[PDB]
């Protein structure tokens, strides 16, 4: 039995109005740790927020499409807890306009494209950014985070931003947005679907 410690954090992020934005938390545990969210002291209430598990309750994403500047512009704070202990940790959103947007915020300069794929073969969604300084790309599939690292070699994301499926199975058709990230703020590729064979 052990307290929950946070695996992953939510960071600061900077958003586009009728984007998306998604706030990830992560905890380890024994027991397994509960992931919540508020905002401001409040449960999450609306048709533009929803909640997503995953870990089987120890992760949790928060997405909020389309941002909106004035409601949406707050700190959002990300429980987990267990029998044993309780901890939190809190982020603060920001939404920009077009008219505000900086120099050199993120832009999807060829996001991913619709592709079907043979069960055996591999397969690889594409994302290219651009942006000043250089975008890191996360990927998100139906809503949740693609860790490469958790894969067991399977899948891997490319310097390139491209994230490479190999030895596709069933598991991995779903719908995959590319998140370009840099100091200026979050911008989204369109969705893009894999389906297999």
């Amino acid at each position: 039995d052990s307290k929950p410690v946070f695996v992953k954090v939510p960071e600061d992020q900077t958003g586009l109005s009728g984007g998306v934005a998604s706030f990830v938390c992560q905890a380890t545990g024994e027991p397994k740790p509960r992931i919540t969210w508020m905002k401001k002291g409040k449960k999450v209430s609306s048709q533009r927020f929803e909640v997503i598990e995953f870990d089987d309750g120890a992760g949790s994403v928060l997405r909020i499409q389309p941002l909106r500047v004035q409601r949406d512009e707050a700190i959002y704070e990300c429980t987990a807890t267990n029998s044993l202990g309780e901890i939190n940790t809190s982020a603060k959103l920001s939404v920009l306009e077009e008219d505000q947007l900086p120099s050199g915020f993120p832009t999807i300069d060829m996001g991913p494209q619709l592709k079907v794929v043979e069960k055996g073969r591999t397969a690889t969604m594409l994302c290219a950014a651009g942006g000043n300084p250089d975008p890191e790309i996360s990927w998100f599939k139906d809503f949740l985070p693609v860790d490469p690292a958790a894969s067991n070699g399977r899948i891997k994301q490319l310097r390139s931003g491209a994230l490479q499926i190999e030895s596709s199975e069933e598991s991995d058709q779903g719908k995959y947005e590319c998140v370009a990230t840099n100091s200026a703020g979050t911008r989204y590729s369109a969705p893009a679907n894999l389906y297999v064979r």
